[PDB]
């Protein structure tokens, strides 16, 4: 009645009476409620709602806030659509010094508004249909509607008329440079460059005025890349060829480890003859990577700049990207040159740490810390220990995946609700908006999903269905469902097309959706393919594995600028913080120092972290800049992260650096994180320094045939590191030639 049983757990389907601890703080008890009740869908849209997404603002809003469907910014208004678009003289670089932020943005402008000729008093703009990356707004007042059809990626923007007719609003006369009758070229009074396009006989009217109108149900309306009347010709051939469609469908080959995504629409004809396909707009990320098949259908002279850099190209039905998938692994292996009695010593302070919360965040920061303890614990010989902190993470986990208590009824904290109106599993206690926002699923449960994989890797009889998987299993579906999940969207929290995840729930910012920690959603990937291999569950491993490697492509370009080819020159900082849709800060959601507005896009350190250290020369740059702006290696927080990301290129530096001040002070203080971030240690931080100083750099070179691996490279000589899951030994194959035997649940080397 109030819980559905999943295995040995149990969610609820009432949201409980929460108990709130005697805590009176107003803001603590807001962050234990839902997510809106008003969902803005047409009834075409029906089962569980996507959220997390680029658009999310239109389903939240009566209307929408500012969009981002690069390369234009849109929002929805009673009075129509507005249209614009950010130009070099729109675009600024801020720094404020005291605060030790900068940003990059551009305006929140109207370079048009889209109109119907019946009304300009819309009631509400609804969502009436979404693909994988592309939404349908519908703008709406009784028998007068506006469809329009607009998608990141997509320099058209598409409009459908219901009992009306086109409007296009200019508050300055625009400039029509060229006039075909029913397709116009145009720039605004500052020289932006637009095409709208109407099916033939349809004629525009109003040329040289403020309005121009037209009499057809269809317009698009195009983004030129330059006033140019051959680009103007091409635009005309995809015009009339509406998205329905699209779809990022991919493959995992194990055997090479690519990752191969073919991004597909389907449209339909708005005239005789029109083609099935349309004219992508491409990211870096995307464009770096494209498939040799795909390189004739590069427009090459269509570039767009935007916030994430140049957009270009391509025509057609379809275009296909190849990424290289690095491995993961479950935890560094015992390769360090570390005093074991002084690891050992750091292993039992730790058992005096405790969670600074009870909310799924800060639960999570705990659980994770153990779950990292435990494999070094059993490398140390200290067996015992790592058993106890696997017993507390059963304990804990046991306990969360349960949403009843002894008598049967439901608990009033430490469970999960699934809310139906939405269709999502919500933690209480909740924080950082996770419930009321549907904030930051991958963040959380990817701390629920470490700790359970590092009891999987010990006990297969716990992780079973049947038992506690299915509970573990239902958190996963949460945040990267599969297409057809009778519960959930598709791949909640990311954006198959962008190429990251988005972390808030609704979106209801003009600068569109944001990420803040892309290392902890990259976590929830590793976590999720070390959950999967653990449990023998193909499917949901590679569905990480494209997840990892696409998001990683993606922090490459946007938070990184690993090829200093996207930021602008005048931008200080070696890294963006949080990126929007719109802008991107160097800045972060809480009141931090110089340290935190890298570190919180490095941890939480883990056998997934690697990604971090494939490009050296960025590695150096960034810690560089940090180091300057610090003026010292004095770091104001986190001084252990900084160590830790050190050691990707220059060990010596971060283990001098740690001999110096990693025993400054004793046991576990959550009023003090100078030295150790509150989800490490300093067993964690030990263990890695010297492994990093014995193994080298990271080898992104070669790749195997089995997903669990790592591969460095000291001045030469390669260190091979693999973890077997199964019950059966395994050879793994590098493509370097070289190859390994491996024993059943262990590593290669260094087990210790
Ligand atoms: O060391 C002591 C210090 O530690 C800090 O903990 C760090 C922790 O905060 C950090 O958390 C990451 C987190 O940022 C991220 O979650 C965010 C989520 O916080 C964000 O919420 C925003 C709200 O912040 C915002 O607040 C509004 C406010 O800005 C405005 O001025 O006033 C309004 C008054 O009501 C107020 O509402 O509101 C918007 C909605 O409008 C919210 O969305 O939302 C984003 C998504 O949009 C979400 O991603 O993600 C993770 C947690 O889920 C974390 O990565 O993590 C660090 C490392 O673990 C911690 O060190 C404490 O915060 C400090 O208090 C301590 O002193
Ligand atoms: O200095 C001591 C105190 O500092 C603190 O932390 C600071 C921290 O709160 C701050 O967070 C930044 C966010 O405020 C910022 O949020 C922006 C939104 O406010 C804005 O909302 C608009 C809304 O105002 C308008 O009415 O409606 C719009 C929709 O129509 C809506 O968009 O949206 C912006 C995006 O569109 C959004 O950016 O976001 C920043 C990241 O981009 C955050 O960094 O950041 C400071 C620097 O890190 C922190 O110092 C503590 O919170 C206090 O307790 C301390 O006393």
């Amino acid at each position: 009645m109030h819980a559905v049983s999943v295995g040995k757990g149990s969610y609820a389907t009432e949201f409980p009476e929460i108990d709130f601890g005697g805590i009176n703080d107003p803001g603590f008890r807001d962050q234990q409620g839902e997510p809106p009740a008003t969902i803005y869908r047409s009834d075409r849209v029906t089962g569980p709602m996507q959220t997390n997404s680029w658009w999310g603002s239109l389903a939240v809003d009566r209307f929408s806030m500012n969009q981002y469907p690069h390369p234009f910014s849109v929002r929805h208004r009673a009075e129509g659509l507005h249209v614009f678009y950010d130009a070099p003289h729109n675009m600024v670089v801020h720094e404020n010094r005291e605060a030790g932020t900068w940003h990059i943005h551009g305006a929140i402008g109207t370079d048009f508004t889209i109109k119907h000729s019946g009304t300009a008093n819309f009631e509400q703009a609804v969502v009436d249909d979404y693909n994988d990356w592309y939404v349908r707004g519908l703008l709406e007042n009784g028998a007068h509607q506006m469809a329009i059809t607009y998608g990141v990626g997509s320099p058209y923007i598409f409009v459908e008329y219901e009992d009306g007719s086109a409007v296009l609003d200019f508050d300055i006369a625009p400039d029509v440079w060229e006039m075909n009758g029913h397709v116009i070229g145009f720039s605004t009074h500052d020289h932006k460059h637009y095409a709208a396009f109407a099916p033939p006989g349809q004629n525009w009217s109003g040329i040289g005025s403020k309005t121009l109108t037209n009499n057809a149900d269809y317009i698009a309306i195009a983004k030129l890349p330059e006033k140019d009347g051959n680009m103007l010709a091409k635009f005309e051939q995809y015009a009339y060829s509406v998205v329905r469609d699209a779809v990022a469908d991919w493959t995992y080959d194990e055997a090479t480890g690519t990752v191969t995504t073919t991004f597909e629409v389907t449209t339909e004809a708005k005239v005789q003859g029109a083609p099935d396909g349309t004219i992508f707009a491409l990211y870096p990320h995307q464009y770096r990577h494209l498939a040799s098949s795909s390189e004739n259908q590069l427009l090459q002279n269509y570039q767009y700049e935007i916030i994430r850099g140049t957009m270009i190209g391509l025509e057609g039905k379809r275009f296909t990207t190849e990424l290289t998938y690095p491995g993961v692994l479950p935890s560094l292996p015992d390769l360090g040159d570390y005093d074991r009695e002084r690891l050992i010593g750091y292993l039992h302070d730790a058992t005096s740490d405790y969670p600074t919360g009870s909310d799924t965040y800060e639960l999570g920061k705990y659980i994770g810390k153990l779950a990292t303890l435990a494999p070094i614990a059993d490398q140390m010989g200290e067996y015992e220990l790592a058993e106890q902190f696997r017993g507390e993470l059963k304990d804990i986990l046991e306990d969360w995946l349960q949403a009843t208590n002894a008598s049967g009824q439901l608990k009033g904290k430490n469970l999960f609700y699934y809310n139906e109106n939405w269709g999502t599993i919500l933690g209480y206690h909740a924080a950082h908006s996770s419930a009321t926002r549907i904030n930051d699923h991958h963040f959380h449960y990817g701390y629920f999903v470490k700790a359970a994989a590092e009891i999987a890797r010990a006990d297969q009889e716990w992780a079973k269905s049947e038992n506690w998987g299915g509970m573990i299993d239902l958190l996963i579906r949460d945040f990267m469902a599969d297409r057809d999940d009778d519960l959930f969207p598709y791949l909640r929290m990311f954006d198959p097309y962008s190429g990251n995840s988005w972390a808030d729930g609704l979106a209801t910012f003009d600068a569109g959706n944001n990420q803040q920690s892309s290392s902890e959603a990259m976590h929830a990937w590793t976590n999720v393919i070390l959950w999967a291999e653990a449990t023998g569950n193909k499917a949901l491993r590679d569905r990480a594995i494209y997840l990892y490697t696409t998001e990683m492509s993606a922090i490459n370009e946007y938070f990184f600028d690993v090829h200093q080819e996207i930021f602008p020159e005048e931008y200080g900082p070696e890294i963006v913080t949080i990126n929007w849709g719109g802008k991107m800060d160097h800045a972060t959601w809480w009141n931090s120092g110089k340290v935190e507005k890298y570190a919180i896009n490095w941890l939480p350190f883990h056998g997934g972290s690697l990604y971090l250290g494939h490009h050296p020369d960025y590695v150096d740059r960034a810690y560089e800049e940090l180091r300057r702006d610090i003026g010292s290696t004095d770091w104001n927080l986190w001084s252990n992260l900084v160590w830790m990301y050190r050691a990707f290129t220059n060990p010596d530096d971060a283990l001098q650096q740690m001999e110096a001040s990693i025993d400054d002070y004793g046991l576990f203080d959550p009023g003090n994180e100078k030295i150790i971030e509150r989800g490490s240690t300093k067993a964690q931080t030990y263990h890695w320094i010297h492994n990093l100083a014995e193994l080298g750099r990271v080898d992104p070179t070669v790749t195997a045939n089995h997903p669990i691996y790592a591969v460095f490279n000291k001045n030469g000589n390669r260190t091979y590191i693999v973890y077997n899951f199964s019950d059966s030994p395994i050879t793994v194959q590098f493509s370097d030639g070289h190859s390994i035997q491996v024993e059943p649940h262990s590593f290669n080397i260094g087990n210790g």
